[PDB]
């Protein structure tokens, strides 16, 4: 396979998004899961012109999403599993959210490295979240693929520290709380509390009552530059810096300070960057969290420039099973 | 590698396409062509962030793009040596052409698969070649990265085909003329005619000169929905008729019937589509000429609806070592 070949591949990356993106979100893994259909049913039951939804599906299903059973007939795949709805390992939000409005931000990633600029806010004209928050379709998707990504490596942060100490645990910008859960469902004695912005909170607590794990769990709905909760054994921020440049990281770990008592212990739960050249998940998300939020992924000694101007000691960096490492830091 | 990475790499393709276009656009390649250099001198020479530009540099020397020789110093890699500018192999075009305009119309897929209305037309309210004929610098890119990709093809065709019956070489909509120019360079009693835009074909008369054929090949402009150029021996398409609409593919086709002397042939040069699920990039293609163009790469069947509705008859598909397979017919 000659060199221009694979770089062929790498430029047109963009198409398998897409593509993906076309599957996802008329929700033909949905609508095969059962058995193959016909191209003609797939086509009518979601809204999309046959002979054209049949040129999608072949050539994805040439990479393995989806498969041609007979012809004009397309039965589910092991990777195309991962597109139906609401089930428990689901990504269809994921390709969702990747082919609309973070796909357009990224459009213009040059003029961010060129400028400064966050790529996100010169396309949509505000914040990531605040954008977020006036669009509850989108808002819903966010918190889903996000609750999806975390929620398959959750096992492998619990795993990795003992939760013993604690019994009330903070999680701070939890989203609909996955992580919480999975400590909370490992710690019978522990209590939690699910700290987001309002609407996020409310919507997570209604998802904890649903899924009949919210008895431990309270949701308070806030604003982490203001103030967070008092009094909790840990505080988690899972995934959660990497959203922030260091001026704002620096407020929301203050304020974390002011709030938590002397016996207390802080984790970052994240995708701390190595050092070398080796292909890492995090220095593609660095990439993605410039283009969304002017932040960046982060180092060890990155971290301890942070905790010093907050407050904070590192005491290690625990490995897990995953991508993701345990920062943990004591107060001072 | 569990299949949730696997399908996460792929949504995440789009960032691919992006990190390498700002490299590329920047034109780092040809900055440390011929020695590493450090990030503040790439910045400064660039335009760039120095921080972001290092962010995305290291994220693509991950995958074998540039190399960070020492912290903060970069260095070229054989992938990277592709993006250089005016080499040979040079696939800077192609990086840069994926990047924009074409990135921007593919977030439309969708819509375009719903509705059948063309995505490159709903997002700039224009065709496609009448954007690129006011708009210069996309032009010239698209021309340099269609020629780079057909030349690497050139020689697969050439020996698929004996062209030594032919003294008359005619090649419509031919860009900047690769194939063409490989076929007379195999035949030095030959004579060519390179038909296109008149801007282009303006444009390949110095591209036809590198190419050691320009004393023996005239640049004609012209419209091929109005007339082609006469008495031809042979008439190429070459990845012509993938961008039109068979309506359009008809008008080109049936110019070229009364075009053509009686013993005339012509070929067409194309990813026809096999039957079976194999890789194969002409599926991937088919879907950049329904997003951009309103086309589609075509079946031998469809390609013998053409041929009846335009006075020509199929004679044989002949295969060759590349995706591409030669349709030849004679005109009845
Ligand atoms: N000012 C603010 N106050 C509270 N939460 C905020 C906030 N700004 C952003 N957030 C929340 O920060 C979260 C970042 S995403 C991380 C979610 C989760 N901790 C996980 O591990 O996957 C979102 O749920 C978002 O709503
Ligand atoms: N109406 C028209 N008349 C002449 N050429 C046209 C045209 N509309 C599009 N084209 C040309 O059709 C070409 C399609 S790209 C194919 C180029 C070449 N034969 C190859 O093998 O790579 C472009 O060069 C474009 O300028
Ligand atoms: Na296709
Ligand atoms: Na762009």
């Amino acid at each position: 396979v000659p060199l221009s070949s694979i770089l062929l591949q790498m430029i047109t990356g963009y198409w398998v998004t897409q593509s993906l993106y076309v599957a996802a979100k008329l929700g033909i893994a949905d609508l095969v899961a059962d058995a193959p259909k016909p191209i003609e049913e797939l086509a009518a039951k979601t809204g999309a012109k046959a002979p054209l939804l049949k040129r999608v599906l072949r050539t994805i299903a040439s990479i393995g999403v989806f498969t041609e059973t007979e012809p004009g007939i397309f039965g589910i795949t092991p990777l195309a599993a991962l597109l139906r709805s609401g089930t428990p390992d689901s990504m269809r939000p994921q390709a969702i959210m990747h082919g609309e409005e973070q796909y357009r931000a990224w459009a213009d990633v040059l003029h961010n490295v060129q400028t400064g600029e966050t790529a996100f806010e010169k396309e949509f004209g505000t914040s990531y979240f605040g954008y977020l928050a006036k669009h509850p379709e989108a808002d819903r998707v966010f918190n889903e693929a996000q609750a999806g990504y975390t929620k398959q490596v959750a096992h492998a942060v619990v795993d990795a520290y003992d939760f013993s100490p604690f019994k009330t645990v903070i999680d701070i910008g939890a989203g609909y709380g996955p992580l919480l859960s999975a400590i909370l469902r490992s710690q019978p004695e522990a209590r939690g509390i699910l700290f987001d912005q309002p609407h996020v909170a409310q919507a997570a607590g209604k998802r904890l009552a649903e899924a009949g794990v919210g008895d431990r769990c309270g949701t308070v709905g806030g604003d982490f530059f203001v103030e967070v909760p008092a009094d909790g054994d840990v505080y988690i921020l899972s995934l959660l810096l990497h959203d922030w440049d260091d001026q704002r990281s620096i407020e929301i770990l203050r304020n974390c300070r002011r709030a938590m008592p002397a016996h207390g212990k802080l984790l970052i739960v994240e995708l701390v960057l190595p050092e070398g050249e080796e292909p890492f998940f995090g220095k593609w998300l660095d990439l993605h969290m410039l283009v969304l939020l002017g932040a960046q992924e982060r180092t060890a000694d990155e971290f301890k420039t942070l905790f010093a101007a907050s407050g904070f000691a590192l005491e290690r960096v625990l490995p897990t099973a995953s991508g993701l490492s345990i920062v943990e830091a004591r107060p001072i």
